[PDB]
């Protein structure tokens, strides 16, 4: 037929065409989160939107390197250096540093999260922007591991509303990757979510990440339709647009027929 039939039962992921000035990178908003609170971040509502009802600490924009790798200090015989989690041992030392005199259970202050001075031991952050597929097809997003709790959402009315990136979070819990810290135990590594995307449309993207204590980890990747993998540095794929709530045509509910 003259036209494609469209994804079945309106199943295409909603995307956007913002007409404003495109900016490289994602916006990162930071919110208060309590040290050693292992329960708040176990709730879907909290991870989708509830985080923004706590105190906003600040923000940084234009971030293209979006992976989290936060290692606590080891106060060692030779000075204070960050300890890779896999190198921590005993009660406690860090391999190649000897015994550490400092507690694993207190808050620590650092700029390791996107240059923003905060407590990476205990914080919640929201990354927002738009993913621009250069290729039409299936994209598979993944978290290699999660310390401590995280979601990733893709699409208009899932991540956020088109042309409304800067607005209070929407209530959708239809996560693309659910890496929420379980109540009982934890969850596997390399948790994944797949989205079919049309080249040249802007797909809203939200990552919400939380840490309660010590090490923070969120290695973010995407597998492209060509089978190659982009890890950590999403330069060329992620962008921000200032809100334009007046741009009437901004939402594309079905890019499969637009
Ligand atoms: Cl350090
Ligand atoms: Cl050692
Ligand atoms: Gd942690």
């Amino acid at each position: 037929g003259l036209v494609p039939r469209g994804s079945h039962m309106s199943g295409a992921t909603e995307a956007c065409l913002p007409a404003g000035q495109r900016k490289s990178g994602m916006n990162i908003n930071f919110y208060q989160y309590s040290l050693k609170d292992s329960s708040t971040y176990s709730n879907a509502a909290y991870m989708a939107y509830g985080y923004a009802s706590k105190t906003k600490l600040g923000s940084v924009g234009g971030q293209t390197d979006i992976s989290i790798d936060y290692n606590i200090p080891c106060v060692s015989s030779s000075g204070t250096f960050p300890c890779p989690q896999e190198d921590s041992y005993g009660n406690w030392g860090c391999k190649g540093m000897g015994a550490c005199s400092n507690s694993q259970g207190i808050a620590y202050w650092s700029t390791d999260l996107f240059g923003f001075y905060t407590t990476p031991t205990n914080v919640t952050l929201e990354m927002t922007g738009y993913f621009l597929p250069p290729q039409t097809g299936s994209y598979t997003f993944s978290f290699a591991t999660v310390d401590d709790s995280a979601i990733l959402s893709v699409g208009g009315s899932i991540a956020f509303e088109c042309c409304a990136q800067e607005q209070p979070p929407i209530t959708s819990t239809n996560f693309t990757i659910n890496g929420i810290k379980p109540w009982d135990g934890s969850l596997p590594d390399n948790i994944t979510g797949t989205v079919y995307m049309y080249a040249g449309y802007y797909y809203p993207l939200k990552v919400v990440y939380s840490n309660a204590v010590s090490w923070g980890t969120l290695p973010i990747s995407v597998e492209l339709p060509d089978g190659t993998t982009v890890s950590d540095n999403f330069e060329g794929y992620v962008y921000s647009f200032d809100d334009d709530l007046s741009q009437s045509n901004c939402t594309i509910p079905d890019p499969s027929i637009h």
